[PDB]
C-alpha cells in the first residue's frame, strides 16, 4: 500500500524535521465537501488558493476558498511565537488549522501538510485517497533565516517555465531564497538596455554550443513574481571580475587588449577577467548593477567574486574595493563568494563559503575572521551541498573535482560548528547550489538535486537537536512514493532505505 497507505504517515515524518511534534488523537480526513477557510485578506486567499490548487487534481474535490464558515481546513493569521516564517498546525476530527503571524508561515504550514497527506496527493487525476492527516499538534520555526537554492542558468539556459518548475521543487522544503546565477563564461542571461549585445550576443549560446537564451526584463520580473508567490526572495548574481567571458565576448572594449574573445562553450573555469585597469570597466559594472537592482525587490545583490584566476591578487582587491560601493549606491546588500573575505567586505555584506573539509587553514581563517568582523556567512561547502557533484564514481552526470558526495555526507554536519573559529552567530544559513555544466534538461536537474535537496533545507530549518542521520534517512526514504507519483526523478542512494 505504498501509493495509498491504510493509515496516515506519522505526524513527525516530514522534512525539514519540525521544531516540535506532539502526536495525539484521531486524524483529520479531507472529504469531498471540505472548504478551505481563510481570513478576509488578499494574502490569506492567496495561500488558500495555492493549497486548493495543490489538492484539487488528486482529490478531484472542489475545495472552495472562502472567508466565511467553519472550513475543515483553516488558515489563520494571529499572534503567536512563530515569527515571520513559523506556524502551528493542529489536526484532528474537527479539522486542520494552520496558524501563523504572516502569510509565509501559513505557506510553510502548507508544505508540511502536503507531506502529512499520502503520496497519491501528487497525482494529476482523482484518486481514492484516503486523504488522512495524522492527529496532533506541530509548532515550527526556522533555525536560520538564509535557506537558499541556486540555479545556474548560464552553463545551460533554462527558460521561465523551467525555472518555475525548479522553484516549485524547492518550495516543498521551505527554502526562502532563490539564488540565480545569471552570468558566466558560457552565457549572459539578463537583458541590459545600456549594453544590448550582452543578451543578444552574450546569451546566444551555452555549454556544448547551439542556442542559448536569456530573460527579457519582463521575463525576469515574472520569475521574481512567481518566486515571491512561493515565498522565495530572488538573489540575482552577476559574477565579477572573473567568469565574465560572455560579457567580454560581447564588447571588445571591455577586454584588456581591446579584442573580444570568442563565445565560450567549454566547461573550464578561471580564465576570464574584466580589465581592472580600464575606466570603461566600472561604467559597465555600474550600468549593469543599476539595471539589475531596479528589477530586484529583494534586499541582496550577488557580485560573485570567485575564481578570478586571471585577475592578480592586488587587482582583485582594488576591483572589489571599487565595485562593492556600487551595490549600496543602488540600495542593496552585497553578497559574494568567500573570496571576497580577502578583499575587505563592506559593512553589511555576506559571503558565501564554498570551501571543503580539505581546504587549507589559511583560507578557512580568512573567512572566520570576516565572520568576526561582522560579515554574514552563507554555508555551501563544495563537498557537501554542491548538487552538481557526483554521488559516486559511477554517477552519469555531474562533476567530481570536490570528491564524491553521497546523501549522508551532504546531510551529516552542523552549520553552527562547521567553520573552525567562526562565531556561530555569524552563520546566516545555508545554500544548495546546482551548477549546470553537465545538465541540459529539467529531468537531469531533478536527478542531481534529489535526494540531497531536502537535506540542505533541513540544515537550514530544523533545530540542531533534531539532527540525526539514522532517523533522518527514514524520513527521506518516505519521500520515494511521493517523488515517483509526482514524476520527480531522483538518485536511489543505497544509503537510504527507500519506501
Ligand atoms: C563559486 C564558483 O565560482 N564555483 C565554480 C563554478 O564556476 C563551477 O561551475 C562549479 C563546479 O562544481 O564550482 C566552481 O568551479
Ligand atoms: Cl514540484
Ligand atoms: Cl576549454
Ligand atoms: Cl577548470
Amino acid at each position: 500500500d505504498r501509493k495509498a497507505p491504510v493509515r496516515p504517515t506519522p505526524l513527525d515524518r516530514v522534512i525539514p524535521a519540525p521544531a516540535s511534534v506532539d502526536p495525539g488523537g484521531a486524524p483529520y480526513r479531507i472529504t469531498r465537501g471540505t472548504h478551505i477557510r481563510v481570513d478576509d485578506s488578499r494574502e490569506a486567499r492567496r495561500v488558500g488558493d495555492y493549497l486548493a490548487d495543490l489538492l484539487r487534481p488528486a482529490t478531484g474535490y472542489r475545495l472552495p476558498v472562502t472567508a466565511h464558515g467553519h472550513g475543515g481546513i483553516r488558515l489563520r493569521l494571529a499572534g503567536g511565537p512563530y515569527g515571520d516564517e513559523g506556524y502551528r498546525l493542529d489536526s484532528g476530527p474537527a479539522g486542520v488549522t494552520i496558524t501563523a503571524r504572516k502569510a509565509a508561515g501559513l505557506f510553510h504550514g502548507v508544505q508540511t501538510l502536503r507531506q502529512l497527506l499520502p503520496p497519491a496527493v501528487e497525482k494529476d487525476s482523482a484518486q481514492p485517497g484516503p486523504w488522512l492527516v495524522a492527529g496532533g499538534t506541530i509548532e515550527d520555526t526556522p533555525r536560520y533565516a538564509w535557506r537558499s537554492a541556486m540555479l545556474d542558468v548560464s552553463r545551460h539556459f533554462f527558460g521561465v517555465d523551467e525555472v518555475k518548475r525548479y522553484i516549485d521543487r524547492v518550495a516543498r522544503y521551505k527554502y526562502n531564497k532563490l539564488h540565480l546565477h545569471l552570468s558566466d563564461d558560457q552565457g549572459w542571461r539578463i537583458a541590459i538596455d545600456s549594453w544590448p549585445r550582452l543578451a543578444t550576443y552574450g546569451g546566444s549560446t551555452e555549454v556544448g554550443g547551439g542556442p542559448g537564451g536569456y530573460y527579457t526584463k519582463a521575463e525576469y520580473k515574472e520569475i521574481v513574481r512567481y518566486a515571491a508567490s512561493r515565498h522565495l526572495e530572488v538573489v540575482p548574481e552577476i559574477d565579477m571580475p572573473g567568469h565574465t567571458n560572455a560579457a567580454l565576448a560581447s564588447y571588445a572594449e571591455l577586454n584588456c587588449d581591446g579584442v573580444a574573445p570568442p563565445l565560450y562553450t567549454g566547461t573550464k573555469v578561471g580564465f576570464s577577467s574584466l580589465c581592472v585597469d580600464k575606466d570603461v570597466t566600472y561604467d559597465f559594472v555600474d550600468d549593469v548593477i543599476g539595471e539589475l537592482a531596479a528589477l530586484t525587490p529583494g534586499r541582496y545583490l550577488h557580485i560573485g567574486g570567485a575564481e578570478a584566476h586571471s585577475t592578480p591578487k592586488a587587482d582583485f582587491v582594488a576591483f572589489m574595493k571599487r565595485v562593492q560601493p556600487i551595490v549600496a549606491k543602488y540600495g542593496k546588500t552585497v553578497v559574494g563568494w568567500h573570496q571576497l573575505a580577502g578583499a575587505e567586505p563592506v559593512e553589511g555584506a555576506l559571503v558565501q563559503y564554498w570551501g571543503l573539509d580539505r581546504t587549507g587553514d589559511a583560507e578557512k581563517a580568512e573567512v572566520a575572521e570576516a565572520a568576526r568582523n561582522g560579515t554574514g556567512l552563507i554555508l555551501s561547502p563544495a563537498d557537501r551541498t554542491y548538487l552538481d557533484m557526483k554521488y559516486t564514481k559511477d554517477t552519469p552526470l555531474g562533476l567530481s573535482w570536490a570528491g564524491y558526495v553521497e546523501v549522508q555526507r551532504s546531510y551529516d554536519w552542523d552549520p553552527a560548528g562547521y567553520l573552525p573559529g567562526a562565531p556561530a552567530d555569524a552563520v546566516r544559513g545555508v545554500e544548495a547550489p546546482l551548477w549546470t555544466e553537465t545538465l541540459s534538461d529539467p529531468d537531469q536537474l531533478d536527478y542531481m538535486a534529489f535526494p540531497r535537496l531536502p537535506g540542505v533545507a533541513e540544515l537550514g530549518w530544523s533545530p540542531a537537536s533534531t539532527h540525526d542521520w539514522d532517523t533522518y534517512k527514514v524520513r527521506l526514504a518516505a519521500q520515494a512514493p511521493y517523488w515517483e507519483a509526482a514524476g520527480i526523478d531522483f538518485y536511489r542512494s543505497p544509503q537510504v532505505p527507500w519506501t
